[PDB]
């Protein structure tokens, strides 16, 4: 076998403040949240028995939070936030984060920023 | 050339009891299955030659029978369960599985387990 | 750089018999074909500069033409002809050829067959 | 950590003149670009400290200008003309370009090119 | 003013028996059934205060009920079954139901049957 | 009740020949057609019970048939021939048809001609 | 000429309170609120002359302050409130008011209540 | 009989100023046209005999032209110049046009202006 359980948590839309003109800090933006997370694949049979267990909404709930409830100046920092976040639990072996900042440019259907972190 | 064959079936959607809450044991939810096996792409080309072939609809059918037959705890136990029905044929390289509980987090389209199996 | 350009020819939607049992053999079926190129990316500049180029119309013409014209018994020997007809040229590389076999299973939007070749 | 913050530009849909046949030339056609940029994840979170820091608004604003102001002979010139242009700056690490020619071929939704670079 | 309050209850997706031929009967298909109701716009601000209120999630649950637990041998009667479920609250002045038989006839997306009643 | 059942085809996906300019006539093209048609509500409880069914069935092999297997001038035409076949049983008491001659203009979706017919 | 010009909000896509369930209370649920307006078509193009014109901004703004900045018992309330918003000008001659409370019931997109105002 | 056919121009995409504001005049925006037209269904059938017919070929050309190669004010002065060339032709009995300025308001999908003419 190849021991990594992959979660996926899929296009979490949130709005928030994200940047320093004059609109981009008077209105919210919308921008959609993909967050990847690897963990051995033996401990994922074991997510029942033990309580350490990795919960994924306890992993949204955070990011929620922290998002929703907070002002960003660059999408840069919003991902490593959301990266620290992810890749917060012991079992986290690989984690990877892209955050789509939905029409920022125009003709385009959006701008994504994404970061991941090993070991 | 690269002797592999790869086999995808795409969105099996399914319902089935997940969880250990109340509501979610006595209610069905919406899953979406995604498999992907791999086997020698030679014996391939041998598909109405031998047998002994790899036949996507009884894995599908298994699959099905399976999951709307029981009730699960965890995506985990769901999700290794299928991987194992996948690959029980000896031809099966790689095998891998990825399934969505479909509005599983609020303000999430889907979150998804992906598991997988080598040799 | 990475000296392979890369041609996609997205979603050829065509329609023909697929299978040995009466219905299938009795009934064209709707099948969408995924072809992926790779070939020197310096000859890619230089295409137009001599006259033996790969030409992405033709490759398709000649797929559309054995597909639609022919009787399949089997999908991967379907998948293979594609193969052969899409590396058939000099400047290929690598070679990639999926194609989805739509609603072949009830309750999946569809099962593909992949197959690839190499230098 | 894996030292490498992507950024995407997701479908830039522009209109431009490519060909060189008489229709080809006479009319603009749909085109839909897809910009990959990697450059490195610690100079990202000093997007603002670093003022000579690579923009994506920049990036975008120099391939529009391109793409709408002039006529292209073959797919391939212009997929280099922007990959030349999104690797412009000194950050870039890979660079990676893909764009499709909406129904360029019948039966099909598209054929994209797709070109990348690295160092 | 135009006193018709519209309640819209739209794409319920659930899966059962409908047809006469072998295949039909043996196994369950997908149909969406959408349901429009109409009701006094005065009584509509009244259903927190009185509890002999229209409550489109009684009438849900005895649809799915009914649809579920049935066989049913003509799409007319389904529709009928469960046009008469949808205007049973003596509120109801006008009820429409519209149920698809997705991929019922090959080459087309789906056949639908629509009844209305009034009064 | 509102004694008038709606049956409604939608999007029966088709390939033929439409035009007199060379390419129209070289290469079949595609078209969407939708078909809705009404008839008596209290003979719609009956077709397994009551005679002179409407087969929505016999209805769409006849438009198939027709249309595969002959080539117009234009779509008026086209549409006729098709709400013709649709107003064909005796039960119909009104018919439409609504025919998408896909990507027929530049820069547009497409272009359909929609034709009725009543008593 | 058919003197009114219709002005469409298109999805405004929006979170708030909606319910007394415990659930529904604690947490704020996705709506989608669709507005149609209808006016007089002479005083439409006096635009660019009057200064008491009809501002579709306006409008929204107005309905997205109220929308978030409360709690709603029942959809009725809610969809009622916004109506009298979007009617509130003196151009107005037709106001209709769509709100889809998503994933309200479970097995079905959505759910939506629709009111309308004349005069 | 229903003597009205009905051709519709489905998803005219263009580009073009509209606003007064800095940021409107100096970047065209992304708008959908739609144009509904109907004529005599007589004499739809005889659109291959006479030269003096409706071609939706011209429309669209003279509609693309006059958005493409202007700037305009307000969306009513758009949609009626548009109205104006589509009901040009005498065998017009009723034209209808909706024009979708996309994303104009932060949170919705689109706002559009709808005119029709009659006789």
């Amino acid at each position: 076998a190849q021991p990594a359980a992959i979660i996926r948590i899929k296009n979490l839309r949130l709005r928030t403040f994200i940047g320093i003109k004059e609109e981009e800090i008077n209105n919210r933006q919308d921008i959609v949240i993909n967050v990847t997370i690897h963990y051995p694949a033996d401990k994922a049979r074991t997510s029942e028995d033990i309580n350490d267990a990795l919960n994924y909404r306890t992993v949204t709930k955070n990011i929620i939070q922290h998002v929703e409830n907070n002002r960003f100046s660059l999408l840069e920092k919003l991902t490593q936030d959301v990266l620290d976040i992810a890749r917060e639990h012991h079992w986290v072996t690989y984690a990877e984060v892209e955050i789509d900042k939905l029409h920022a440019l125009r003709y385009a259907d959006s701008v994504s920023m994404t970061l991941s972190w090993q070991r």
